[PDB]
């Protein structure tokens, strides 16, 4: 098993899990999405330890097993400083790789803008540089949904009746369509989803659900700042990703030399839909930029 700890990072206790590889060729830090999820759904990335890649997992502020700071700190800027404090505490001055998923991808991009000197490479999976853009794209996904679910989401969503059974059913369909497709949801994914509903960060920073971003990050957009990132960057996105390839395209065009990969038949949690292929792509990227 990996090493689990509860350390004080920037004033609050943060839970982390460090899965070391027998031969530490590289260190990979990971940022779960949400905002307000947990590291659990990214556990399939542990497979990379077999390739000499040490993987660091952690529950961000107010998420999963970590303590919640004052709401005034519920910001991506605070998340960035938290990540850097954790990196330094565990790895000192060693350069590491950083991977982010969904909101975690936006957080990783923000991190790179200020701390890319501490990185050998950046990986963004189903990430975004603009929340407004992400919302625009998900709205199109709702429209392309079969009338039954599309109609329920538009109707009850317009009145804010998120408790309605038909709405809940529509939400579930969307998730099985753009979050994790044609796959039995593993416990690790169920756990992160549960942590989302149990803690407060998801409700406050994000909103009711994935496609309903009413939270404090609704207007967030650093598209005009990511061009500053000049380190090797790998961008992945699923064909049916809830955070669409168009959103990924915008990141790709701003980051010079970045590589973009659209996983056909997959959606957001590509690390579960094509676990082997996903881990193989990331490990290849990492082993080429040591």
């Amino acid at each position: 098993e990996c090493i689990e700890n509860y350390a004080k990072v920037n004033g609050i206790y943060i839970y982390y899990k460090l899965c070391k590889a027998p031969e530490e060729k590289a260190k990979l830090m990971t940022m779960h999405g949400g905002p307000g999820m947990s590291h659990d759904y990214l556990l399939s990335l542990r497979d990379m330890t077999k390739e000499g890649i040490t993987v660091l997992f952690y529950d961000q502020f107010g998420c999963g097993r970590s303590e919640e700071p004052d709401q005034s700190k519920f910001t991506i800027d605070y998340g960035v400083e938290e990540a850097e404090a954790l990196r330094s505490k565990l790895f000192g001055n060693e350069k590491v790789f950083l991977m982010g998923s969904s909101y975690g991808g936006a957080l990783a991009l923000a991190y790179a803008v200020k701390y890319q000197d501490h990185l050998k490479g950046l990986i963004v999976s189903g990430g975004l540089s603009s929340v407004p853009l992400t919302v625009k794209e998900m709205n199109r996904l709702i429209d392309e949904l079969p009338a039954k679910y599309r109609d329920a989401i538009k109707k009850y969503g317009s009145s804010g009746s998120y408790e309605n059974p038909e709405y809940q059913e529509a939400v579930n369909y969307f998730y099985h369509q753009h979050l994790l497709r044609s796959e039995d949801w593993p416990p690790e994914v169920l756990k992160s989803l549960e942590y989302a509903e149990r803690r407060n960060v998801y409700r406050i920073m994000n909103g009711p659900n994935e496609f309903t971003i009413t939270g404090t990050i609704k207007d967030w957009d650093i598209t005009d700042k990511i061009s500053a990132i000049k380190i090797p960057t790998l961008i992945t996105v699923g064909e049916y990703d809830e955070v669409t390839p168009n959103v990924a395209r915008v990141i790709h065009e701003k980051i010079a030399g970045s590589e973009l990969h659209v996983f056909r038949d997959c959606s957001h949690l590509t690390m579960w839909e094509d676990r082997e292929g996903y881990n193989k792509l990331l490990s290849d990227f990492i082993l080429k930029h040591l």
